């Protein structure tokens, strides 16, 4: 019934070339195979949730065009509610065009399009759905003001906000960390940030405990094969939680299956423990990891093992 | 309704990304617009031909796609015969990702999927059509054997070819010369095909004449704001035909647009002089650039001078 899990973010259709080189400037090639996919980190951190069992909401704007009509029924496929899943004449459906060689090295061109065009008249008539939810999480790939406003909400209405700070923005307004309960970011966003370099676990404690003082409850970054660290507001000391050792086999899509993974465990496993948590969401993201693409590599439930959905702290 | 004119060629979804800056190896970058025209060089012609008032028929392969569905609709719209447009699930409609700078500077990767797959059986289905044309129009953007067939076809008829070799390639089967009745190409392709440096219209001179050895009847090289250049077997002194000047607002397509311009002529204009028929696409050409986009700068016979369509 009630969406415990909203995401108020991006939805991209993913236009993907393949060749064998990828083109300098001024450069014609012919690629050997052209097809659409379905992306915007909103979208899939709300697609992993969705599969994990969450009863979830997509707040977003596509075009009134065919692409944006396909995104729709994306959204159904994946038992996702569309009740809040506008459609705008004046801009086309957020577009990701892709170009990737054969060994799996790629140049992407985003047009954000329709995303940035969803506003605070679609935010209030989301009003209801936002103040019952148990989490709200939001990243960077509408425009800035409009997360703002739905973390705003969401605070107002004592619902948990997972903020996502993606694509990162040198000089985010103050009110980004002070209205997230957890800030979950990857390495190269946790350097835009902070200005630090930040490639180890060591390097994301410092970066964490920096994003930690400017107002954040939790701080997450994850660091690829090694894993995360968090710290809070509780209990400041960075944790360092490792995932086990996987063969990648292509990691694109990786920290959306993270985060809508930790949004299921935030919603309905409350009680839990970050560590435990992470662990988990860990676990799920390397699934991911180990299949080809972005949507399609995410798993469902009934394909991953029972300990990763018992209420209570496992070892 | 009989075609005069016969389209066998391309249609491809261009999508077109405009951004501040072109992207590096492993780089992610944003743009500020993206948009979805109708292409394809083949495509192009045939709806330049049928604005102008031609009767055209556009022999082609599109993906059982919404892309597809939507190029078909586009081809029905500009009065273009679809009866050998045809369907396919075994690849999707062809497509071109395009990113622009706004220096105007791009990167460009074709994928020409379903249109590779018309083949010599879905050609030979309009043979009919194809031998009560006046003109037949080919480009290099389907798969040669088909393009080679569909002249030879046109030319066991005594309908007249007009070869677009574009894009071009270095090697190019010599079949497509003499099957060529009128070879029309830019400055570009002509270096490519040629090993020549075209840098001039008497460079062009010197590019066409190598064509035209080569087994062509009538041999044009468009050369942008310079206009065109024009050889025959029966007159291979090189002439100049300038345009006039203008300010451009988009060159993009005004090749395919005099292209169609000129199998307009050829098909319905055909005891003019060649050299009026060129200065006529010229201008017809010269007005797609004063406007945005491909296929929407193309423009109609309401809305060009009279004077275009007078005889003689
Ligand atoms: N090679 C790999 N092996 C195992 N897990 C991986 C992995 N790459 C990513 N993950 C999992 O996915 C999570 C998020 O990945 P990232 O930190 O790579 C995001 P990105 O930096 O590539 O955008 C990691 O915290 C981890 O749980
Ligand atoms: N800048 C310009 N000013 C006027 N006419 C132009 C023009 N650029 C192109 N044209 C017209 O369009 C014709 C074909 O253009 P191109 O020679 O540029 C072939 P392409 O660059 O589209 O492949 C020219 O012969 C000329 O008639
Ligand atoms: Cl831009
Ligand atoms: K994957
Ligand atoms: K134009
Ligand atoms: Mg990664
Ligand atoms: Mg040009």
């Amino acid at each position: 019934e009630v969406a415990a899990v909203v995401v108020v973010g991006s939805c991209m259709t993913d236009l993907v070339s393949l060749t064998s080189r990828l083109p300098k400037t001024g450069e014609t090639i012919h690629g050997h195979k052209f097809f659409i996919g379905f992306g915007g980190k909103g979208a899939n951190q709300c697609v992993q949730a969705a599969r994990l069992g969450a009863m979830t909401s997509m707040v977003c704007k596509v075009g009134k065009d065919s692409f944006g009509n396909d995104y729709i029924e994306n959204l159904k496929q994946n038992d996702i509610s569309t009740e809040f899943t506008y459609q705008t004449k004046d801009a086309a459906t957020g577009t990701a065009s892709i170009i990737v060689n054969n060994e799996g090295q790629n140049i992407i061109v985003i047009v954000a399009g329709a995303n940035l065009l969803l506003n605070t008249e679609d935010l209030r008539a989301a009003a209801n759905v936002i103040s019952r939810a148990k989490v709200m999480v939001c990243q960077l790939e509408i425009t800035p003001a409009t997360s703002l406003e739905a973390l705003t909400m969401a605070r107002r209405s004592g619902v948990k906000t997972l903020f996502n700070p993606a694509p990162a923005i040198a000089d985010l307004d103050p009110q980004f960390y002070t209205l997230s309960d957890v800030f979950c970011c990857n390495e190269s966003e946790a350097e835009i940030l902070t200005g630090l370099t930040v490639g180890s676990a060591a390097d994301a404690g410092e970066a964490a405990l920096v994003l930690l003082k400017r107002g954040c409850q939790v701080v997450i970054i994850t660091l690829g094969a090694e894993g995360c660290v968090v710290l809070s507001q509780t209990e400041p000391e960075p944790k360092h939680i490792p995932t086990e050792k996987v063969k990648a086999v292509d990691t694109t899509g990786a920290g959306d299956s993270f985060v809508g993974a930790l949004a299921f465990y935030l919603a309905y496993y409350p009680n839990l423990s970050l560590e435990d948590m992470l662990n988990r969401s860990n676990f799920i993201a390397a699934v991911s990891v180990q299949a080809a693409g972005t949507q399609s590599s995410y798993p469902y439930k009934k394909d991953l093992p029972l300990t990763l959905f018992l209420e209570h702290h496992h070892h």
